This record gives C-alpha cells, structure tokens and sequence, in this order.
DNA sequence: GGATACGGT
C-alpha cells in the first residue's frame, strides 16, 4: 500500500512515488532527495533565503532525505538522476538526530523485505497528482 | 554504516 510522503512517520516500512530534487554520492552512500509535493511536519524546512544552493524548490518542509545503502547504492548512483520520477518500495523510516524524517535502504542480500526503487516514465498516470500539486507551487 | 538541508564531488 503506497503512502504520500505526508502521511509517513518515523521507523515503518512505507512505500511511495516521488520526484527526486538533488543527488549526491559518497564512498559510503547514495544520497536521494525526493518530494510528492505534499507537507510532512517531520521535514525539514528548506529555505529560500539560502545564499548560494543549487536547490531552486520545494521550499518549506516538502521534501525527504533518502539514505541509499550497499546494492541499492551501486545501482543507483549512476542510474537515478535529478528529475527524474521514482517509486520506492517498502523503505524505513527513522528519525535522525534532529528529529528530521529520513528513509533509508540498508542493504538486504537475504531479500527478506523486498525493497525496491525504480525509474517511472514521466507520462505514467501514477504521477500526475504529483505533477498537478507541483502546479500549485511553481 | 552517515551526519545535517550544503557540497554540486
């Protein structure tokens, strides 16, 4: 059963789609940053009056850190780009040690939770609530 | 397992 992200809460397994805002790899991890375009009180509020990032929205407490661990790093890193729409499945949910929302995908060779992401192609109708409440933020 | 909304590797 699929979630928006503002309907998620600290250590569960939940399962969405999203938009992902900005990447950035490490040598211990894949970093996603991922929005439905829906609020969650959990997130962090990303201001605008940053001088000098590269984010250009959602502002506000809009969008989540995706912590990408082992088999799902590799296969992303160079695969999942900004822009791009996923839909994530099955990830946890933990609360970091600001209380900020994070989800996280550890590694799982036993395949015991049956954690996925994929790509999902722009024109698949599972997105357009996404696209259309985009439309009220831009 | 990493460590804070940047850095844009």
């Amino acid at each position: 059963s699929f979630s928006l992200l503002s309907q998620i809460t600290p250590h569960q397994r939940c399962s969405f789609y999203a938009q992902v805002i900005k990447t950035w790899y490490s040598d211990k991890n894949f970093t996603l940053y991922v929005t439905d375009y829906t609020e969650n009180e959990l997130f962090f509020p990303m201001s605008p009056y940053t001088s000098s990032s590269r984010w250009r929205g959602p502002f506000g407490r809009f969008s989540i850190r995706c912590i990408l661990w082992d088999e799902h790093d590799f296969y992303c890193r160079n695969y999942i780009k900004e822009g791009d729409y996923v839909v994530m499945k099955n990830v946890r949910t933990k609360i970091d040690h600001l209380g900020y929302l994070e989800c996280i995908l550890h590694g799982d060779s036993a395949k015991r939770y049956n954690m996925s992401i994929e790509k999902v192609d722009s024109e698949e109708p599972e997105l357009n609530e996404i696209k259309s409440r985009k439309r009220l933020y831009v």
